[PDB]
């Protein structure tokens, strides 16, 4: 049961006005692609609030990796779904050196060491998983939140399938043709809702172990099998390389109005 929104003012959208002209917006399958300018963030914001959503960030950090946890989360709450609730859940083999950050309110942060994933279906409604050697730089919201998203790399969103480093090999589980694939997703941030989450990560698991078990290991390891797992279950919403970028490697091209999730230099 979805509540009503309250009166709200702003710009009429425009029929025959495109959003973008530049830029893809829909998938053929109908989910909408996220760049800045195709969504009214008041509106979403209204639409997700009265839902009181819950949403869970989840991020490995082990070994050297620990040291980028506090760029991370500092940035994180000052543009990852600010005003709703946001639950954190660090991975790590280092709990004591998961650094104490000073967390906005409706927001808390849970470090595991390396649980109950049904822990995940009683406590958020959806599920955001990114590494952690990244920082936010601008908004990222509620926009994202659908059933199953995935996001585009941004080394290869200009690129042809053929081009795409998907596994070409037949005998792994992974295994992606020369005439097949829409998108070459990013393994470094997807999401959607815990059962659609959790489903996905099962099956890579299981496709995982049936190329260990045939002495395979796929090009790119898990990103192989996303990618595989994305092409025969079309996600909801895709992102943008808005949402994961590297300035350093490829600078601010013109597409790119905002750059909002980044690798740490
Ligand atoms: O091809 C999948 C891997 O891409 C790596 O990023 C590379 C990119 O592939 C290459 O074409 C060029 O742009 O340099 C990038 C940075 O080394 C990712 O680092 C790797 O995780 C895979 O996604
Ligand atoms: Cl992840
Ligand atoms: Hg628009
Ligand atoms: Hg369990
Ligand atoms: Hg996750
Ligand atoms: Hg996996
Ligand atoms: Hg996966």
């Amino acid at each position: 049961f979805m509540v009503s929104l309250p009166r709200m003012v702003y710009p009429q959208p425009k029929v025959l006005t495109p959003c973008r002209k530049d830029v893809l917006v829909v998938t053929p399958w109908l989910a909408p692609i996220v760049w800045e300018g195709t969504f009214n963030i008041d509106i979403l914001n209204e639409q997700f609030r009265l839902q009181n959503t819950t949403i869970g960030l989840t991020v490995f950090a082990i070994k050297k990796y620990v040291a980028f946890l506090k760029l991370f989360l500092e940035t994180a709450e000052k543009h990852f779904m600010v005003g709703h609730r946001v639950h954190y859940y660090v991975f790590t083999d280092q709990p004591a050196a998961v650094p104490r950050v000073t967390l906005g309110t409706g927001r808390q942060l849970s470090v595991l060491e390396v649980f109950c994933e049904r822990r995940f279906l009683s406590e958020v409604d959806y599920l955001v998983c990114v590494d952690v050697d990244m920082e936010f730089r601008d908004h990222v919201g509620v926009e994202i939140l659908t059933p199953l998203f995935g996001t585009l790399h941004p080394s290869f969103y200009g690129s042809s399938r053929e081009a795409f480093t998907y596994e070409r090999r037949p005998q792994s589980q992974a295994y992606i043709p020369k005439d097949e694939g829409d998108f070459y997703y990013m393994g470094a941030f997807f999401g959607g809702s815990v059962q659609e989450v959790q489903r996905l990560t099962r099956a890579c698991h299981q496709a995982m172990m049936v190329d260990q078990a045939n002495g395979i290991e796929a090009v790119w390891h898990d990103e192989s099998h996303l990618n595989k797992y994305l092409l025969r279950h079309k996600p909801t919403k895709v992102l943008s390389p808005e949402y994961l970028w590297d300035q350093q490697l490829l600078g601010w091209p013109a597409v790119l109005r905002k750059l909002r999730f980044t690798a740490v230099p």
